[PDB]
């Protein structure tokens, strides 16, 4: 009945993972924050936590991801190459919530180098908030997406 | 030479002709090649993100851009292209260090989200920003491929 | 009634049924009043913004929006009227927190930096956010007409 | 022959004060910061330092200001009640280059809550080293934001 969600990192965006970890659960009392990002400041290579995550959510051992790193391309980059994964790099709240009704977004990504904190909090809680829209098109585009990963499978 | 693939869906086939010259202004070495739609009519964006991405992950092209609603969609799409790194890009910032830190093949940009003075610095500074080629960037952007590889 | 002065320039001339739609998309209390430009040909930001925060500044509508290339000049213009919190915003965030802290009651959007569905989220979020009212806002509000005092 | 470029913050922006000090210096050694921020993490009220530094454009003892805030747009509100300040909000490259080139802008606001450092980083440098155009539109158009002051004063 909760929904799990979980959090990786890379060192940049280390510093803010308590923030992350809060931000989920400023979501609602629904919503399980997983953190899965370094236990500490030391540098790390975003790929292997874009997909331990990633992995994660493909697996449906989580309903959804949040990955934050200096600018949240790589970590949008990597995720999206797990299939099952749609990885939604935002930037404000707008691309959160369409990320989730037109794309159903299964992760979210974000900089810490590029976004102020306040923004990832509202990206993190719309992202998680805003229900997928079910609407004919966008279940075309996302088979779609599907199609382009069995292609290469 | 520097091929550029065109890409978009509806709400941003009202700019191709803008992209076409935003590439151009890039400089006279990179040569736009436009695979969009070629009417205003709704299409689905995963089609012309395919589309671009085989152009680049086959070596045909390149660099890609990708033009949609939010862009959102296209840089999911784009990515499950084995070879592709795609980057949505909303500025100057995201532009510049999706090459020097990611060495990303295709930008994507919101026609609904960002400005058209914006969308077109972006893709002159995707374009124009080299790759770092530094050690760990090398590394992880390796690492993204091994990624591909444990699923293909 | 809660009425909305509507101003902009050349570029954003282009979008002004977009901004009245925008207004009334707010709410049915929201009421466009658009005193922008008649035509596409150029004119000068100041003059509009002048126009529009007046209107503001002299309480004959409780807000306004003002359209320009990037908001900037529109912003620092409006600003120059005794009585004007104008605050140029390019999210959601921005938008809800100019009311929030600020009392704001003159949004200024850039076209040629943000899209028109983040300039329709900007204006529906100015207008639905209510100020705080809470002690230290307002007591920083007052500072701001302080400093207006001090060069009047 | 150098150029003054005056600095101040509120008190959430006061953790990265350093960052803009340095940021400064990093658009060319012809630029000089001149700290007028909080010198510690107590809270403060924005308009204080807003004007603080305003009257030092206004002045002419400096000739460009920074001011930091949680969103800026206090501080952008409070530096242009001061009469011959051009106060800027800028969240990216393009609004900062822009606000120099169009509006020969003397005073750059940015937020520390929804711009991320490297961000704002960008923001001054392009800020600082990007000249005014001296085109006639332009001209013409900040004499008529200079017409409006004195209409008022």
């Amino acid at each position: 009945m909760t929904r799990r969600v979980a959090i990786g990192t890379d060192h940049p965006a280390f510093a803010i993972h308590e923030n992350l970890i809060l931000y989920v659960k400023e979501a609602g009392d629904e919503f399980v924050p997983v953190y899965c990002g370094p236990k500490t400041a030391e540098s790390v290579d975003y790929p292997d936590f874009a997909s331990r995550v990633a992995e994660m959510v493909a697996r449906k051992e989580v309903e959804f991801g949040v990955l934050a790193a200096g600018s949240g391309i790589g970590m949008s980059i990597a995720a999206n190459k797990v299939p099952g994964v749609r990885a939604a790099l935002c930037h404000d709240h707008y691309t959160a919530a369409m990320s989730r009704i037109h794309n159903d977004a299964n992760i979210v990504c974000v900089g810490e180098r590029t976004t102020g904190v306040e923004v990832i909090r509202e990206i993190i809680i719309t992202f998680l908030q805003t229900p997928f829209s079910g609407e004919e098109r966008h279940v075309r585009r996302i088979e779609k997406i599907r199609a382009i990963e069995a292609s290469h499978a």
